[PDB]
């Protein structure tokens, strides 16, 4: 429940995804159903140790709805459908893509969002983050200029999310560039620029840029 | 010259592209060399009747700069390089992509920009447009949430721009979708959503949505 989560998280701006404060970050998508996907997602368990992210799942890609979303929402550009399920409750990191991402909440979840415009010399401040409570069943477009990461759990068992992007996004980089722009320092996976919190050893050890300044926010439930 | 243009366009909030007001719309790209493309552009004159947009030019794509922009600025996503040159001086339309576009000003030019978030039931108002004077040699990223169209001229002979996007963008739609979202009404080419001004009969005739309210803004020079 939203009010329970709201009450417990007075240390961060906290909104329902249907609130107009979301409008700068994304849009709620209403006119699609996702039965084919939900059927797949129900065959999956939530890991309790750490989040899993599969970028591209054939089963979910071989669907009517994938073809609908590709031709219309993505204007005929090739897409992948994956999932991010897990027990996480902290910010950890903030990433962007030069694309639209769809997140479909298969469980209640929360997203910690920023705006890429608020990055200055590869630094973003926790204070700028906003949380949005997304109910089971809700689908959102997150804009390319919206800093985002893995959801934070609402229910004790964790969360389940469908994640839709241009095909190839989050694949390993296949070249090692000559870095020349500020942004190049963030480049981490295909079509994925990442700003990690310095207390997130799992990302820092992977080479991620340590540019979140402030507390690694925690979402209490 | 910027002050010349500014003095003639007091009917429109008018800014240098280096101004901070641009930060909401895009970013200036500095650390790249576009010389190979500049050389191709020198082989062209400016059309005098009407704009020309060619989405993909193989010769421009078979360059070192194309490989660099693909691997780094687009994070390994496949890109096309084209150009948009001509004599235009009006708004005419506002389009977006679920991608970043790069515009490289080979001549002085002006961009009339909006935000996608300012669209309300498939309507944008001219009064929300902001003009940005882009000097010869400036490269800009336009974010996916930035409504944009073809440049407006500074010099009497017209303008020349390089246009970089994900490969396929602005190709003809291969499907006729069953429309279901407000956004589906705007879908006009591959990865291109357009809101046309009603005075451009040629766009409306082709099925563009007439949703710009207000003057077809003109840039005087
Ligand atoms: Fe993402
Ligand atoms: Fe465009």
């Amino acid at each position: 429940s939203f009010q329970y989560m709201k009450d417990l998280n007075k240390h961060i701006p906290f909104y329902h995804i249907e609130d107009s404060k979301f409008k700068h970050y994304g849009k709620v998508i209403n006119e699609y159903d996702f039965n084919e996907l939900e059927t797949y997602m129900d065959s999956l368990t939530i890991p309790q140790d750490q989040n899993v992210y599969v970028a591209s799942v054939t089963e979910m890609e071989n669907t009517i709805i994938k073809n609908q979303l590709q031709e219309a929402f993505y204007g005929e550009m090739s897409i992948q459908i994956g999932y991010c399920n897990g027990p996480n409750s902290t910010l950890n990191g903030l990433e962007y893509h030069k694309s639209s991402e769809i997140n479909i909440a298969i469980t209640d979840m929360v997203l910690l969002l920023g705006k890429v415009q608020e990055v200055e010399n590869n630094v973003f401040h926790s204070n700028d983050v906003i949380a949005f409570f997304v109910p089971k069943g809700t689908a959102v477009e997150l804009y390319s200029t919206t800093l985002h990461f893995a959801p934070c759990k609402v229910n004790n068992e964790g969360f389940k999310t469908i994640v839709i992007l241009p095909k190839g996004t989050n694949d390993p980089l296949s070249t090692n560039i000559q870095k020349r722009t500020k942004e190049d320092e963030l480049l981490f996976m295909k079509n994925k620029w990442l700003i990690a919190h310095p207390e997130r050893e799992q990302l820092i050890n992977k080479g991620a840029h340590p540019g979140i300044k402030g507390e690694n926010i925690k979402v209490y439930q």
